[PDB]
């Protein structure tokens, strides 16, 4: 019944997706070369530190075969959603509909339910 | 009443501290030069992308005056806790007792309440 405990696999995963999908969602539509390199390095280093040894190792391999597209906010947000669906599929979870990433992570549901 | 909405300032902040304090907590006790450089760069780039413009700008300045100590897991976990207390103080929040960072973010309360 305590909420101030060390996040387990699932809780840390939920926090980490929230972070990553939020950062993606406010990444520029026209990022500078520096911002593109910087964001590719961010996700690279994040993968180096992600503390679940199983989780992080699959993620490093998954990224070796699938480099972050940081060209634009659109490409990077979709890329990240496609990355997340790969882990969802791994875990038996359904795909998240990536045409929804903007509503979910930046703008809110179009029907108004986050108001 | 929806939990799948875009995190506001406070929710993203809570996710982001969870991430950062969890990553810190599993950082090596004897990190290699590479791991030290990599973690200093991670926090640097994180500060570049943190999407609250006010929040992120204070954080970049706060880091210019206070560079991440990534020498060891102990120094980095304490450093991060001291960084977090600076934001808590800014916001009128009490200091978190940094001798507790291990219980809170890795091992669980010593009294057994995360079991
Ligand atoms: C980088 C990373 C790698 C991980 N690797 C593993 C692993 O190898 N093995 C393992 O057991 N766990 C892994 N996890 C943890 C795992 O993915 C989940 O976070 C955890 O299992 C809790 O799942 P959940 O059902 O609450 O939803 P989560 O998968 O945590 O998703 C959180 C929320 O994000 C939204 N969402 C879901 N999919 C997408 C999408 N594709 N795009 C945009 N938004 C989405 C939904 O609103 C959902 O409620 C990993 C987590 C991360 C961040
Ligand atoms: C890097 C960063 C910079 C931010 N800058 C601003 C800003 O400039 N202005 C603004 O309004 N908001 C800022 N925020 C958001 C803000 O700090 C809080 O996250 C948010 O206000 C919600 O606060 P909270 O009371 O739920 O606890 P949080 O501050 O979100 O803390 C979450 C939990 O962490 C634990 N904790 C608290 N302090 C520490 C500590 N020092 N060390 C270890 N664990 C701790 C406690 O268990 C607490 O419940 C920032 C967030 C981050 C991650």
């Amino acid at each position: 019944f305590r909420e101030d405990c060390p996040p387990d696999r699932e809780e840390l995963g939920r926090h980490s997706w929230a972070v990553l999908h939020t950062l993606a969602a406010y990444y520029p539509d026209l990022p500078t070369p520096e911002q593109q390199q910087d964001m590719a390095q961010f996700i690279h280093l994040f993968s180096k530190f992600y503390p679940s040894e199983e989780s992080a190792e699959d993620l490093r391999k998954r990224l070796a075969r699938n480099h972050p597209d940081t060209r634009t906010r659109a490409a990077f947000t979709q890329w990240l959603c496609h990355l997340h669906n790969e882990v969802n599929r791994k875990l038996g979870k359904p795909d998240f509909d990536c045409s929804k990433v903007d509503e979910r992570w930046r703008d809110g549901w179009k029907d108004g339910s986050c108001d």
